[PDB]
């Protein structure tokens, strides 16, 4: 373990609970929405971000916050702004961006 990774799962798990209806848990469902890959270059979601983090590709905590930002960015691309989804993506933007402001602010004094 280092005090860096046990960070990014603390702060991961903290923008997940801001997710409250886990529609960013898993990967965008290809097979319900066949031109998603025409529209958005690098899906994201919560689920991929752990696999990242535990297979050590998170190493500093830009690397991270760019892909917590990729799911709010790519959502807000696809979908339409009168959307369930859209209002989400803004909705998680702004409460993880408080999430993320505090976290950053300790792993930059690490
Ligand atoms: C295209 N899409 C995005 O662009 C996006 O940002 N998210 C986050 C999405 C997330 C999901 N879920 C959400 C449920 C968990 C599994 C993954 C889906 N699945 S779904 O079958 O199309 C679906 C699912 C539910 C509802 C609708 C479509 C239409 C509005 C009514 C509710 C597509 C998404």
């Amino acid at each position: 373990l280092t005090p860096f990774l046990i960070l990014l799962r603390k702060t991961l798990e903290q923008l997940q609970e801001k997710d409250t209806g886990n529609i960013f848990s898993e990967p965008v469902p290809l097979s319900e929405v066949p031109d998603y890959l025409d529209h958005i270059k690098k899906p994201m979601d919560f689920f991929t971000m752990k696999q990242n983090l535990e297979a050590y590709r998170y190493l500093n905590f830009d690397d991270f916050e760019e892909d917590f930002n990729l799911i709010v960015s790519n959502c807000l691309k696809y979908n339409a702004k009168d959307t369930i989804f859209y209002r989400a993506a803004v909705r998680l933007r702004e409460q993880g961006g408080a999430v993320l402001r505090q976290a950053r602010r300790q792993a930059e004094k690490m």
